[PDB]
């Protein structure tokens, strides 16, 4: 009965979200997308881009969330976070949020490395550049992808 | 049928690595120790206080190990590395050696930050100090520290 | 006589601040500690002076006193010309750095870091106040004198 | 025809930004100072005047000019037939943040980017900290070139 | 005419090393790869030089000599006065630093620095080495002319 | 009676360790500078010759003296009745590694220590670098003191 907490804002997911929720789906019998929450897409938008995107994870759902995301855990009855680092600076960011959720309800926080070829990738800066006519096909899902387009016409 | 493996020299083991061990425990149906191989304990004695340390670990075992990490938790059937990080420094090095893994054998390595309370602990610094006199006992397994200052003495 | 100024916003305290001042009272003569008003936070300046002086009582030779503008005016003001300040990770180093070399480019004040202690490298005040907000119990990580009033603000 | 573009709002320019545009004039045939405005933010000095204060400290740099732009970076540097950028770095925090930025410049237009050491003695200056420091009195006539200073202190003013 | 040396000890070219190499050739007139010679690792001078050679064919304004002492006396014998390097991290920004500010200091010499290409940025020459030596596949992180070479002296 | 120890191998001690001695010299009433000897490997000076360099270039300082030691540093602090260690640091990267020394002394000895950043000349000086420029030639007479550089020349010949 294992399962892990994938947290983030989401908007959108990119590529390397996808890689992330992809590997804690291989490692933990259970895996929980949480949406937290006004960036460019609403939460049921950003639920919808990921379902599209993790059809192929049958052990995998999506839900939004609010408040301390330890109770989101916990209340699902679980204990673990998994989360993807790029840095270097993010491992010393994530980590004082890490401690601090292991200090306050007994939830731990697994990290994994980011795929090499998405190390450059984050929803700011691929919405950044696509404001600016930059093309970011390669950075998301096709889904994702179209949906930003719409968004920025 | 989750599970991944814990690897290190632990020469000796220390708290922080038995913290780790516990963690990994608790989230993967099963978890291998992989001592890998001079430093002052023999790869029999580093197993030896291994065991003795996780016997409240029902669903972990010490083996020692040679050769590529990726082999010997690919020919154990599993796919998952689970590491201790302090810093900062440690996600830097250690990120490298992940997608190093991930790239020649589809395994991946799944992080933890260090209890806050083990930051400064290492089996070297540990073996530094108390060989010259200053008192680790906190920072080590009860058996550990006996063994050790059997070593010195 | 030798002394420092230990400054912050401490909004509020934390007992990663007091080990820090405690060090800092240990090792100078005499430390002010400096509650430094912004354009802003949770607590008064005169409550989060209360709070200090509370978690400070044993301190003979540390003062708490409020400060505005430059700091290293409020420092040689004082005749001082030494900050102490905790450091939780190489990034505070990083950023700290630079106003160290800053404040002592423009005014010759000099600034001394020490490491946190373990068991509080990931508390700050801004966590804190976000998990309590949100009914996280981070008593473990603040003075006695504190955690009672945040309670207050909260309720 | 060797060429690099040297970016930043340089609100203002600094000391080592300077040290920049010289380290990147010797290097390349021609180096284009691109003054990246924010039409959404002003900040404290006008276009024309940060312009202004960087080409009066430029001026013994014969391949170097200076223009403003907005937008994408690297459309900036495509459309002055170039693909190199030329940035300082203080940290391994900036190399980080940069990294990001310089891999994404490279995926979307080929551009590369060319990283520089800060000289020493400014590895503490920055536009925002001497502005801070100014506001409240603190004395940067060290860090900033002396077409800056006294524009600066008249801002504040 | 402008100019830059891109060293290293290359034992052997990796794929990350080359993207620099190319980079370097597309922004500078001139570039010298210099082989540096130490007290040692698995290829000689020569087979690193021709391994080098043989990837970059088709950079015209590329060439490949070996090194031995003080970098900078290499860069400035050959006219130049610019070092390009690559970064992978953080952190090897940071050693790399020092050594910049260092041959800046003592003879005028400056560096450039690019970013890995992502593909590359856990690629090195020692972990490289030290997978092949126990089976593992690493032909996609180096030039095909290495691989074979590699190989080679595994056997 | 407050007092610090400035530890370090100081083979040879640079301009860099002669700023972190004056910043302690300033703020405690008494300096010990440690010179630590590994007894199991010689550096390139012996100890009486690391002594002498640092002494000649602190005489300035009237509240500072120098001395020897080898084991744990806690234990050096203590015997003088003393229990703050002061460090420079250049990276974030130092500090990572200090930190973890640091909070072992305060473990094992209730020892504590306090950093001060470099000073930006010198923030990429270190023993081990000018001892290696300088074996290859190298000019690093501008960050070592005068007690320093021609010794240093004279081991090298
Ligand atoms: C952090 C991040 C963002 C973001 O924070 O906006 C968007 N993608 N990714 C990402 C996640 C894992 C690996 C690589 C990239
Ligand atoms: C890395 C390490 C060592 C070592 O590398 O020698 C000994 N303990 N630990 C450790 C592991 C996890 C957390 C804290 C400390
Ligand atoms: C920096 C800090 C904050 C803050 O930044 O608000 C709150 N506590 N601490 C802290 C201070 C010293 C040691 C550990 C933690
Ligand atoms: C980054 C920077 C700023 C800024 O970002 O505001 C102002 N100066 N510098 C600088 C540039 C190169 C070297 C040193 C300093
Ligand atoms: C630094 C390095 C080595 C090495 O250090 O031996 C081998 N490849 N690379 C590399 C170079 C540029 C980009 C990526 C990787
Ligand atoms: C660390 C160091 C060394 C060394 O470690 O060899 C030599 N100088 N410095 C230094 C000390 C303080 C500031 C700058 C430099």
């Amino acid at each position: 009965m294992t399962g892990a907490v994938c947290p983030g804002s989401f908007d959108p997911v990119t590529l390397g979200h996808l890689d992330v929720f992809e590997r804690a789906a291989a490692q933990f019998d259970e895996v929980i997308v949480a949406v937290l929450i006004a960036g460019m897409f609403t939460v049921d938008e950003r639920i919808e881009m990921i379902r599209e995107s993790t059809a192929d994870l049958p052990n995998l759902r999506v839900e939004s969330g609010q408040g301390l995301l330890v109770d989101f855990v916990r209340e699902r009855g679980l204990n673990a976070i998994v989360k993807g680092l790029r840095t270097g600076t993010d491992f010393e960011y994530e980590l004082q949020m890490a401690q601090m959720n292991k200090h306050i309800a007994g939830v731990d926080t697994f990290f994994v490395a980011t795929a090499p070829a998405y190390s450059f990738v984050s929803s700011s800066l691929a919405k950044e550049v696509a404001t600016y006519g930059g093309d970011v096909s390669a950075l998301l899902p096709a889904s994702v992808h179209q949906r930003l387009l719409g968004k920025l016409r």
